[PDB]
Formats: structure tokens, sequence, C-alpha cells
């Protein structure tokens, strides 16, 4: 009904299981296990870079003669980035490449830009042309990057070009908006709100539908919560582990997280006694599957709480040993009180991003 687009995902699962098999630790950690079994055992450090998941397709288009770039989607970002032609950086070679000479609709803008983080540096100009996906079409500014700088395992071994963003943060002082915001601006779609669907059954797909609620995907009502912050997907709520509890909590809806994350004192007493095993040497907590000790995990506002049973936390690793499960949630510490939920939330929830509102919604989704 609404213009949605299918990405695919490459999660921390995956990526685990890339590592297992790398290092040939299959048989290490079965071991480790059924010696925590017998229990033998008992007797620091991840990284919220590790924990992202790469969303990405490759059906959005630059201007009128259609240059293909794949991109992953960054929910925090209200930019549009793609690899300039002119791009300076070996990074940059591998890539598709934005050429405005090649396109009528280009129009310079050559605003320059310059993104400085940790991970790496992006420069480059903004650049305005026709940006298509591929129902939807909108003339727009973005970012055509003429030198990136780190990001650097992943960049090069990604197919990804660019990043687009489906967030709140410009880079510009121009105030570009998001794309979504500017497609409801030119009139291309009724309301400046988008949606995620995870499928439940496919961890390596979601969907993305644009400018309107799709009744297909979920179950029941949709409950609104408040944005907590301007520029983030980020709400008020208390959340409840079992009878460990922190209230008025930060919580970022990041379906690009591969995990549930919560603060590690939290964690720390969350995993006590409960029976999960962190295999030496890895960053791994498993547990049997049917452990009965798990509880539903709880994010309560004043009018909805939003759940997930050890069946949605948990992720089966059969392939290592019978009924072993690992926990999807990760203990990190960003700001003080501050949770995310990411793609085990979402396989249960459909979300749904409201930028004229200032809302963020949940439904139950639809096994389709």
């Amino acid at each position: 009904k609404y213009s949605t687009v299918g990405f695919n995902i490459e999660n921390s699962y995956d990526r685990l299981m890339k590592t297992i098999k790398e290092h040939k630790l299959k048989n290490y950690i079965k071991e480790s296990v059924k010696l925590f079994n017998k229990g033998l055992t008992k007797k620091d450090n991840v990284e919220l870079k590790d924990l992202a998941n790469v969303l990405s397709f490759g059906e959005a288009k630059l201007g009128d003669n259609g240059q293909k770039f794949n991109f992953l989607f960054h929910t925090a970002s209200s930019n549009v980035w793609v690899p300039s032609i002119k791009c300076t950086s070996e990074s940059c070679e591998s890539k598709n490449h934005y050429d405005s000479s090649k396109s009528k609709t280009y129009e310079k803008d050559d605003t320059p830009v310059k993104l400085t983080s940790k991970a790496g540096t992006i420069s480059g100009i903004f650049s305005k042309d026709l940006v298509t996906i591929g129902k939807l079409s909108v003339p727009y500014k973005f970012i055509e990057m003429t030198e990136i700088v780190g990001f650097e395992p992943f960049y090069s071994e990604s197919d990804v070009d660019g990043v687009f963003g489906l967030g709140w943060k410009d880079l510009s002082i121009g105030s570009i908006d998001p794309y979504i915001v500017e497609l409801k601006t030119q009139n291309k779609i009724e309301q400046a709100v988008y949606s995620i669907y995870l499928p439940p059954e496919n961890k390596n797909k979601g969907y993305l539908t644009i400018g309107g609620i799709e009744e297909r995907f979920f179950d029941g009502p949709l409950n609104y919560e408040k944005l907590n912050h301007d520029l983030m997907w980020q709400v008020d709520l208390d959340v409840h582990f079992g009878n460990v509890s922190s209230k008025k909590a930060n919580v970022i809806l990041d379906s690009a997280t591969s995990v549930i994350t919560v603060p590690t004192e939290f964690f720390n007493q969350f995993v006590e006694s409960a029976s999960v095993f962190k295999v030496p040497f890895l960053s791994l907590y498993v547990t049997t599957c049917g452990n009965t000790k798990l509880p539903t995990l709880e994010y309560r506002s004043p009018n909805k709480v939003y759940t997930l049973e050890p069946k949605q936390y948990l992720e089966p690793l059969e392939n290592i040993f019978s009924a072993l499960c690992m926990l999807n949630i990760v203990p990190i510490d960003l700001e003080k009180n501050t949770f995310v939920l990411g793609d085990p939330f979402m396989r249960k929830y459909f979300t749904v991003y409201d930028y004229d509102n200032h809302t963020v919604g949940f439904a139950l989704a639809k096994n389709l």
C-alpha cells in the first residue's frame, strides 16, 4: 500500500559464526559448556561497534541516469552519503561512485561537510540530485564524499558504498531535512513516517515502509510513545528484568543494533544465579534454551508495557551443542541509564518512527 523495500541484514549471530569457524572454536565452547553443566565452574569488554548489524540494500539510485549504490541504513543520521567519483582515498577504489557530470538533474551546492569520529573521518560536499527508493523520488541534498579515512576493516570488506539516514541528525547547518521528511514536504508521501518490519523467521531480512502504516505487518493496536529527545529515536521507560529494575531509563530504538543492551551493573545482577554461563575468553553468554529461571523482560511506559520472553532474547546454538542458546543481551555502558532495543525487540514489535509527531509506535508483529 505504501512503498516498502526489503533490506538484507548481516547480524551478530553471523559474525559470531564466522569467528567460530575462523578460529575453530566449536569444540572449545562445547567442552566449556559441558564443564559448566557438570558444574565445575565459577570459582571484560565489548564495543558498541561490535553490536552493529549491517542493514543494507541495493536499490536506491541517484540522479536521472539512476546511478546504482549499496547503502546501509543508519537510524541516527538524517543525511544520505555516497562516494564521490572524485574520492581520493583507497577505500573508495572498489566502490560505486556518484559522478555529477553524468546526471542532467544534478544541481551544484558544493557546501563542504566534515565528519570526525573515533571510528574515522569523512570529508565531502553537498550535492543535490534526484534520490530514488524506487517507488519514491525527490530532488535531495546528500553528501558526496571526497575523502574517507577509518571505518577500516568493515568499509573495504563490505559491499556497502554509502549511508542512508533514517534518523534526525544532519551534519549540515543548512537544515536539510531527512529524506523521509523531504518526501512529505514535496508531497511524495502523506506523512513523514516509516516503519521497520523484521520478520521473526528470517533474521537476515527486514522491510522499511515509508509514508504510511501498513496494516498487514502487525496485530492489535499501535501504541505510541513520545520521544524524550529532539534528535533520537529514544523514549522514557522503566526497565525490569526479573527483580532487577531501573526507573526512567533512556531507551533508544535502534534496529541496526544486533542485541538488547543493558548497563553492566544491571546485567551483572540480572545474570547472577540465572544459571547463564560466560564462556572464558569469548564475549559469549550461554544458557540452556529451556532455562526455567529466565524472566520476561519488561519495558514499562505509563500506558503500555513492552515485553520480551526468553524465546525472543535467546538465539539457538544447536549447531554447537544440543539445546544450547546464547543470550542476545549484552552488558554495555553508554550514557547513564541508557538501554538499547535492537534486532530482538524488533522481531517481536513492528516499530513506527514518526517524524511529524516526534513519536515511536509499537505493535505486535505478524509472522509473515
